[PDB]
């Protein structure tokens, strides 16, 4: 059983990416199970959809009352030292939220961590069906 943390918006970094006060400390989390277009690409510079998964993601949390963050049953943080987790804005997972939107698709690249990937996959299918963004 998962459970939801409190957070506190630092700053949003990019489409898959946030800074958040968790436990007191500043701490960069990276979406679970979802990958968006970078902006940031290390190699690619900005892809397609990048700016708009980017302003997705910060108005989403720049606009929430309350972000909570749920870690997965597998490990916690990357080897780049980034929180894995499903980030909330006002109860509404903004993991979900972008595939729906077909701003991101589902990645999938930590086996334990996969609470939600059938969840996700039905948004995505969504997302595919109604050829939204990506999927255009």
């Amino acid at each position: 059983k998962l459970h939801k943390e409190p957070a506190t918006l630092i700053k949003a970094i990019d489409g898959d990416t946030v800074k958040l006060m968790y436990k007191g400390q500043p701490m960069t989390f990276r979406l679970l199970l979802v990958d968006t277009p970078e902006t940031k690409h290390p190699k690619k510079g900005v892809e397609k959809y990048g700016p708009e998964a980017s302003a997705f993601t910060k108005k989403m949390v720049e606009n929430a009352k309350k972000i909570e963050v749920e870690f997965d049953k597998g490990q916690r943080t990357d080897k780049y030292g980034r929180g894995l987790a499903y980030i909330y804005a006002d109860g509404k997972m903004v993991n979900e939220a972008l595939v729906r939107q077909g701003l991101a698709k589902v990645a999938y690249v930590y086996k334990t961590n996969n609470t939600h990937e059938q969840h996700l996959r039905k948004s995505e299918a969504q997302a595919k069906k109604e050829k939204l963004n990506i999927w255009s």
